[PDB]
């Protein structure tokens, strides 16, 4: 439209996917959701996900995107460009991730991950966040569901996009303010998913007062599978004083500490009582 924003529209113009270097196959859907929907699409021949608007917002849209173009790091979502196309909403084109989001991932009962894996998972997403907390980046949804597996098991921390309050700290559900200290409350919480092999935070409690629950003076259980210095680890991130909370520098020192130890021979379960928990 032009008369969005001179500034931004010259800033999304040096990642511009002329629309005929693209093909969206509309037929094979990948995402779908709320506001936005993923299909598959065509490069040029590389695979991707092209990411489009269902519905001002346009703005926000863009200017999310341009954002990504800063972010490289093996472990963070890259951004391929941005498609103007002049029938319809404008379009974000990403890498595909062959192995789709984390969380539907560890969850696959066909999958047999070890307690290694899943730490090495976590490990990669320490260093993801590490890198976009030293960029200043404040994620704000920090989750499994968030974080895209490709096909050598690479993480990428990403973000799909009504609060994930069971993923946020107290002092965010209490203010609505996020900082990076937020974000390692968060870390904690994608860990212990990561543990449960994608179990729901929470289960029996309510998104309408997990304040409450919390101030009672709880934390989540340590799962089964998870061993005792990493549970040690998840707790610190939920430290009550955000500034006494671990930097993801010293996450990543810690978790590559505890990881080294494993050798691949404990293989995790699923729990019986999170099993078809919604
Ligand atoms: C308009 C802004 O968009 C942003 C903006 C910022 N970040 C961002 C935020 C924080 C970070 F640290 C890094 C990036 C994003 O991640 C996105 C985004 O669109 N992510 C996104 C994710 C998965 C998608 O689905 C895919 C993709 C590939 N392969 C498969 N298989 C599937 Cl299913 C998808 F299409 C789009």
């Amino acid at each position: 439209l032009s008369a969005l924003n001179p500034e931004l529209v010259q800033a999304v113009q040096h990642v511009v996917i002329g629309p005929s270097s693209l093909i969206v196959h509309f037929n094979e859907v990948i995402g779908r959701g709320h506001f936005g929907c993923v299909y598959h699409g065509t490069l040029l021949k590389i695979h991707c996900a092209v990411k489009s608007l269902n519905r001002g917002e346009v703005s926000q849209f863009l200017t999310e995107g341009i954002i990504m173009k800063d972010f490289s790091h093996p472990n963070v979502l890259s951004l391929l460009g941005i498609c103007l196309r002049s029938e319809g909403s404008p379009l974000v084109v990403l890498p595909y991730m062959k192995h789709g989001d984390l969380r539907n991932f560890i969850r696959n009962e066909t999958h047999n991950p070890t307690v290694k894996d899943l730490i090495g998972f976590g490990l990669q997403v320490a260093k993801g966040m590490k890198f976009l907390a030293s960029k200043k980046f404040v994620h704000r949804d920090l989750a499994a569901r968030n974080c895209m597996l490709d096909e050598k098991f690479t993480v990428k921390v990403a973000d799909f996009g009504k609060l994930p309050v069971k993923w946020m700290a107290l002092e965010s559900l209490q203010t609505q303010k996020f900082t990076t200290k937020s974000d390692v409350w968060s870390f904690g919480v994608l860990l212990w998913e990561l543990m449960t092999r994608g179990a729901p935070p929470y289960p029996d409690v309510n998104t309408f007062d997990i304040t409450v629950y919390l101030l009672q003076g709880r934390r989540l259980l340590q799962p089964e599978y998870c061993p005792d210095p990493l549970y040690e680890v998840m707790l610190k991130c939920w430290h009550p004083k955000a500034e006494m909370r671990p930097s993801f520098s010293e996450l990543v020192s810690r978790i590559s500490a505890i990881f080294s130890t494993f050798i691949g021979e404990h293989y995790v379960h699923v729990n019986a009582t999170y099993v078809n928990v919604k």
